[PDB]
DNA sequence: CGTATA
DNA sequence: TACTACG
């Protein structure tokens, strides 16, 4: 009975100032996966660096205050790989692959593609590198859990304004195709196993005050390989917890 | 020799001053050379109206880090060459150094490091200071005359800032920093402004936070220096306090 | 306070 | 509309 939470936290120091630890005390996950920590460990308060009952792993970006992922775990992994083995994709703080034996756990902050053509390219090439990597591991016999911010809504149901954004990165046809392909390689969007409703979102723009209007996108997913699909008992969106432009998502196993 | 006008200005974002009518001011004041620091942009990010100004050749030396540091020079008359570093990698990749050969003189356009945020940055500042001295001395020793302008990030004497006592432990008026200026001057260089003006309350930078500029609670961080052999040629050295757009104001030199 | 990637 | 960096 393992509870895993994924959250693009939009600055760890920022959520801390909004009572992140309190929420983390209340919700007792067995694993906590975070994206966009936007900090080097040394910049973090001591109460955040170490938390009672957990082992903490930080993977910052080389660039200061950019990107970065973190994992808190009640039970240590056998190992923790911080890259795919390709330099350009490995130095932005985007990748945590934690071996818990039963399963590898992928904590990923996938690149946003909105600001440039060259970044959109970076995103898709990251996507590619990711697939090779996760396939290599599942093909070798391992069960995989993949959480994090994918930066893409898959289907029209997955965002409030699908037509206006058909030319916006995050709902480009090229991007949605990749998710299609991803799923075809034997992986399941665990949330879609339990919920087929519309209006289920994980990110809302700050600019519009869109969150109260509920004008969002689903950018955050839990994926498993299908062989492991048996073990997933719950997969939900904690859309009530504030502090970031994303909300956290949840997965329960065994 | 005769009738040459040079302006130095820490512009605090070239795109920023542009939006406040920088070009208009640049039309009005007609300098023969314009030296800028903290452009905070790569040339490609700059409006075409700025990369190409009528009657001037423009040189941009951005930092590797995007939107950080950076210097620029506009000149009516091209230099023979333009060196963009001291030949030491760490000091060369931040956008801090333009050394332009105008034959008569080399012209140093420098954005010296701010030392306030960390011990390690304060250290970077003093080591920059050192590298700079060696460089300017080699050139002066070789016979070359030199004009050095820019944001030194340090007031020299007690008269150089409004509040000297409270800031004696603040980087920008640390004893170690003022000592270096002392040493700098001792190597045969002159603070051209001090040649013509010994009044207090002459400042070039004012903090944004306090709205200090209307209270005139400033520091003098921007200087024109020459080697003493060339001192003969400097006819004027002033502070253009009139000009807004940045937390620094521009300074002027006439030779 | 102010300039500059999600 | 915000978080971050660095001034
Ligand atoms: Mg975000
Ligand atoms: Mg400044």
């Amino acid at each position: 009975v393992l509870k895993i939470i994924s959250w693009n936290v939009n600055g760890l120091r920022a959520v801390h100032r909004k009572g992140f630890l309190k929420w983390f005390m209340e919700e007792k996950p067995d694993i906590l996966c975070l994206q966009e920590i936007k900090a080097a460990p040394e910049q973090l308060p001591r109460k955040l660096r170490h938390v009672e009952g957990y082992r903490s792993f930080f993977t910052p970006a080389e660039r200061k205050g950019y990107s970065g992922v973190a994992m808190y775990t009640k039970v240590p992994p056998s190992s923790l790989r911080e890259g795919f083995g390709v330099e350009r994709f490995d130095t932005e703080g985007r990748i945590q692959i934690a071996d818990f034996d039963d399963f590898l756990l992928y904590n990923i902050y996938f690149p946003n593609g909105k600001m440039s053509e060259e970044r959109l390219k970076y995103k898709l090439e990251f996507y590619d590198a990711f697939l090779e990597d996760v396939n290599r591991e599942r093909d070798s016999g391992r069960n995989v859990i993949i959480c994090g911010d994918f930066n893409t809504a898959h289907r029209e149901i997955d965002l409030a304004r699908p037509k206006e954004n058909s030319n916006v990165s995050g709902f480009l046809p090229v991007e949605r195709a990749w998710i299609d392909k991803f799923i075809e390689n034997g992986y399941v969007d665990t949330f879609r196993m339990f919920n087929s409703d519309p209006g289920q979102y994980t990110w809302w723009s700050y600019r519009t005050r869109a969150r109260e209007r509920n004008v969002g996108w689903r950018l955050d997913y839990f994926f498993v390989n299908e062989e492991f699909k048996g073990k997933v008992k719950r997969s939900w969106i904690l859309s009530d917890v504030m502090g970031s432009d994303h909300c956290p998502i949840g997965l329960e196993i065994e």
